[PDB]
């Protein structure tokens, strides 16, 4: 609470940083390794749901236009889900913040790569999008705390 208020203005989005936080029981006593769990956590949850999404949108008869899009994003979030979170998991649970940071960089340029192929029409998820890139950005900042 001093150490999540703290942690969070050490961060590119103090807002996102805190509503996120505050909003998981953890971190209440948590410390900044914990915190550091938890966004990864809130990241995982909005790329799981921006992977389904993407399924959901591939496979009702997709406007040609986002097919290119689609396909692409869908394996964005494939790396982001079963490389680059996992990975940052293993290094904070297990080893040593660098890794998380590059796995939380990763994250961050895949899910702005994603909504790129959009630019010039408009993106079917942007919301989503949005919310991986800078929760990864947040991320990045805590982790880049304890180094």
């Amino acid at each position: 609470n001093n150490l999540v208020e703290t942690t969070c203005k050490n961060t590119p989005n103090y807002q996102l940083c805190l509503k996120t936080l505050l909003s998981d029981k953890r971190s209440a006593t948590g410390d900044i390794t914990t915190l550091a769990l938890i966004m990864v956590d809130a990241i995982k949850a909005k790329a799981n749901q921006a992977a389904v999404t993407i399924s959901k949108l591939r496979h009702s008869n997709p406007p040609a236009a986002w097919k290119g899009p689609l396909k692409n994003c869908a394996f964005s979030y494939k790396v982001i889900l079963t490389a680059s979170l996992p990975e940052a998991i293993e290094a904070l649970t297990k080893g040593d913040p660098k890794f998380a940071e590059d796995g939380m960089v990763g994250s961050s340029g895949d899910a702005q790569e994603c909504e790129e192929y959009f630019k010039g029409s408009k993106s079917p998820f942007s919301a989503l999008n949005i919310a991986v890139h800078e929760l990864s950005d947040v991320g990045r900042a805590i982790v880049r705390n304890l180094l």
